[PDB]
RNA sequence: GGCUGGUGUGGUACAGAGAAGCCAG
């Protein structure tokens, strides 16, 4: 499995003592070990803010600000849906819609920097709604990003070519944690899932939540050209294809992040009969 | 490329999805 073949980070990892020796914000979490090798405790939080932080101003020139209570976005996955949504809308002015932005604006932070698109991000929490907003003035993209406070993450709001969601994975608290777990000596993730209420669950886990975005873009339809949300888990990509298959959408899709050992998966729909589904 | 169950993750990670992969109806 490979990243996607436009992540810049595809066969070259980032060099944690480079970084080191060139962030001192970032040094403090690098340590090297005697026999020559760097690592990081992903399971910090500090430790994991500052490496995303510090790829996004080493090789993107952003400077982004984000709490520990809220998810920490790591840059690698994000770039591999970036790079498949620029697939999907064949990469004029082109505008997205990010459902659920997080603290850290990065959908739109990174579409806008890398392709200029223009992006309405939305956010249900207080929280990462402030950050976002700062985030987007502090590296000057107010005119391409606009980011909004919604009472809930849905398309029916208050032409565009494509929205992007990452939805809520887990529907209760011991997903949210993880104990759905078969055996007990089961390794334990290298991650951690800092992400708030709003980020991290929802009625009914992600099935539901993208079921709701389904019948969302029945009553749209070809007011966007893409739907897509990434999916959490492998067991969501079928019965969410057969809920497209029985609604009687006509174009329908989906790819792999592939990225470390976590894989994450995605889905795109459309109802127009021009474009080219990848 | 399908689907259904045991196996498989102590780390340049990716909210670990019991995932990729492996075996078999």
């Amino acid at each position: 499995k490979s990243m996607h073949a436009r992540n810049r980070y595809k066969d070259k990892p980032p060099d944690f003592a480079y970084l080191a020796s060139k962030y001192p914000d970032f040094k403090q979490h690098v340590q090297i070990n005697l026999n020559g090798r760097v690592s990081l405790n992903f399971k910090d939080p500090e430790a994991v803010r500052a490496l995303t932080c510090t790829l996004l101003r080493e090789d993107f020139g952003l400077s982004i600000d984000i709490p520990l209570e809220r998810l920490i976005p790591t840059v690698p996955l994000r770039l591999n849906y970036i790079h498949w949504v620029e697939d999907l809308i064949g990469h004029t002015l082109r505008r997205g819609i990010d459902i659920g932005t997080g603290a850290s604006c990065i959908y739109p932070l990174l579409g806008a920097t890398l392709n200029g698109w223009y992006f309405l991000a939305t956010e249900v929490d207080d929280m990462c709604f402030n950050y976002a907003k700062k985030n987007v003035e502090q590296n000057n993209l107010s005119d391409l990003i606009k980011v909004v406070k919604v009472p809930q993450k849905t398309l029916l709001m208050d032409i565009y070519d494509f929205c992007m969601c990452n939805p809520p994975f887990f529907a209760n608290q011991l997903e949210a944690k993880g104990v759905n777990s078969r055996n007990p000596r089961r390794p334990p993730p290298s991650s951690v899932n800092t992400g708030g209420i709003t980020e991290i669950m929802a009625e009914g886990g992600e099935l539901e939540f993208v079921k709701r975005i389904i019948h969302d873009s029945l009553q749209l339809k070809k007011r966007l050209r893409w739907y897509s949300c990434m999916l959490g888990k492998k067991c969501s990509l079928a019965p969410l294809k057969e809920e497209l298959r029985i609604q009687g959408v006509p174009k329908v899709t989906y790819t792999e992040f592939c990225q470390g050992r976590t894989m994450r998966w995605a889905l795109a729909w459309s109802f127009y009969d021009d474009v080219t589904v990848p």
